């Protein structure tokens, strides 16, 4: 053993944060969408406005438009809350099919019912725990599970958990899929990660659209790469922004997902 890694040193200087450190640190340099209009629009029940029902989708959006996730047929999202991932999946033309399935109920993201481009493909489940959901065959599975918590065990114990239950559904073999990775960079979640790109492919990516306050990666089919390496360059990232002064967001503009229906 070779003591902390980098992402512990993180996320020890991190809970020594004060309220207010924390928060200053936590957008700090990173990339965001407005989303001013489509909470708005939200709001006054509005379906046809191409707005994204969260911030998820232009997460999705950025791992699609750089050919790190290529979703096509029948796409599965796991823990979809209000359905960000699964309206801008059924955009893709590629795409033919979309199931979301979330847990819901007190505290929890219920999916949001909207119109934007395909969304006639899309069912969302609510009051579904899918490590209760038998696997079955898909082509495009998606996984966004794991909630922050300020401890490390947890994280990793949640972690775990995710990276179990969507080995079942690899296993029906599906030939695009992009995962949420909250814990990456225990050493013992490293290895668990390498086997898994032995088994199924893929690599890590760090979406800057991510905030500082999480070291959450995704496990993405398109884009390989050295889980070590990835990984040590996120915390070395992370840990950098927790010095000098706190730098501007970069904002942008949210995803446009248009509207009306796709034929079959
Ligand atoms: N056991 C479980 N079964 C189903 N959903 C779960 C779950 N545990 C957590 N979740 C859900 O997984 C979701 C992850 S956040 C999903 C955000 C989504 N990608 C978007 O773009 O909008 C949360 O809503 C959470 O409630």
């Amino acid at each position: 053993g070779t003591g902390e890694t980098l992402g512990e040193k993180w996320k020890a200087r991190l809970n020594q944060m004060s309220a207010l450190e924390f928060y200053s640190y936590k957008k700090s340099g990173i990339t965001e969408v407005c989303r001013e209009e489509a909470r708005r629009a939200l709001k006054d029940g509005v379906a046809t406005g191409g707005h994204a029902v969260s911030r998820g989708s232009a997460k999705l959006r950025w791992l699609v438009e750089r050919g790190y996730l290529q979703p096509y047929g029948k796409v599965i999202d796991l823990g979809c809350g209000r359905g960000g991932w699964s309206y801008y999946a059924a955009t893709i033309r590629k795409v033919q099919e979309v199931k979301g399935y979330t847990k819901g109920g007190p505290g929890h993201e219920e999916p949001v019912l909207v119109q934007s481009y395909g969304w006639n493909i899309v069912r969302l489940k609510s009051g579904v725990d899918v490590f209760h959901m038998a696997a079955e065959p898909c082509d495009t599975l998606l996984c966004d599970i794991g909630e922050s918590s300020s401890s490390p065990e947890v994280e990793e114990a949640r972690t775990l958990r995710v990276l179990s239950m969507v080995g079942d559904w690899l296993e029906k073999r599906p030939g695009a899929f992009c995962i949420k990775v909250l814990c990456p960079y225990t050493s013992t979640m490293m290895e668990t990660l390498e086997r898994l790109q032995r088994r199924y492919g893929g690599g890590l990516v760090r979406v800057p659209l991510s905030r500082n306050s999480t070291h959450e990666m995704y496990w993405v089919s398109g884009a390989k790469s050295n889980t070590i390496k990835s990984v040590s360059t996120t915390s070395q990232l992370l840990l950098g922004r927790m010095d000098g002064p706190r730098r501007p967001v970069k904002y942008e503009e949210d995803v446009n997902l248009g509207s009306g229906t796709r034929a079959v």
